[PDB]
């Protein structure tokens, strides 16, 4: 099945997700002279104030922290949305080293890593039916950079030991992912899809322009996770990103001047 080596790595899933040579693939090369300042775009509105983290999990491509989405209680808004997004989890694609990672670039730069907060359209009730929509995601972007640590994700490295391994998941409730958030919420946005199989074309990309900075510690523990379940031989779990796929008919605006 599919994954991030040299035969079920991106160059490989076009064959079983043919969607993967689309026309609003995701990620991209963020030219930052090409993307347009929009003065009709809003501010982005995170309210993530009632959000309840449930469960961290190793899904064999990375890890993801769970939210109750059953109610609105963490969604994101305004930006170049219409409507209202419901956090249901979020994840992160790392490097095996700190010059790569990030899936979206900027004028070519990688980033050690990037997170990935997911959030579906309540107008179409659920997060199954939201993925058959051009509009059912809304994906917030945050780059990582190596430098200070960020405090407010050490709670997730430290839980990264009790997950090694594919199929493995620990109880991770009162998570506040406001935590993870740099200071300025100035973004990029264009349509795209999922970054990973099945790569479905339903997400609005919000890409932070700050990146946060993690420490070298912090991003060395994303890097002693598995891709392997418990008793196999040992694949860690880095380099879990796609790198940047062709524009085509796509244009990239700035919230910001
Ligand atoms: C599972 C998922 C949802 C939305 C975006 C991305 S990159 N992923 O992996
Ligand atoms: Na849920
Ligand atoms: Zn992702």
């Amino acid at each position: 099945h599919w994954g991030y080596g040299k035969h079920n790595g991106p160059e490989h899933w076009h064959k079983d997700f043919p969607i993967a040579k689309g026309e609003r693939q995701s990620p991209v090369d963020i030219d930052t002279h090409t993307a347009k300042y929009d003065p009709s775009l809003k501010p982005l509105s995170v309210s993530y104030d009632q959000a309840t983290s449930l469960r961290i999990l190793n899904n064999g491509h990375a890890f993801n922290v769970e939210f109750d989405d059953s109610q609105d209680k963490a969604v994101l808004k305004g930006g170049p949305l219409d409507g209202t997004y419901r956090l249901i989890q979020f994840h992160f694609h790392w490097g095996s080293l700190d010059g790569q990672g990030s899936e979206h670039t900027v004028d070519k730069k990688k980033y050690a890593a990037e997170l990935h907060l997911v959030h579906w359209n309540t107008k179409y009730g659920d997060f199954g039916k939201a993925v058959q929509q051009p509009d059912g995601l809304a994906v917030l972007g945050i780059f990582l950079k190596v430098g200070s640590a960020k405090p407010g994700l050490q709670k997730v490295v430290d839980v990264l030991d009790s997950i090694k391994t594919k199929g493995k998941s620990a109880d991770f409730t009162n998570f506040d992912p406001r935590g993870l958030l740099p200071e300025s919420l100035d973004y990029w946005t264009y349509p795209g899809s999922l970054t990973t199989p099945p790569l479905l074309e339903c997400v609005t990309w919000i890409v932070l322009k700050e990146p946060i900075s993690v420490s070298s510690e912090q991003v060395l523990k994303f890097r002693k996770l598995n891709f392997n379940g418990e008793g196999e031989p040992e694949e860690l779990m880095v380099d879990n990103w796609r790198p940047a796929q062709p524009l085509k008919n796509r244009q990239i605006k700035a919230s910001f001047k």
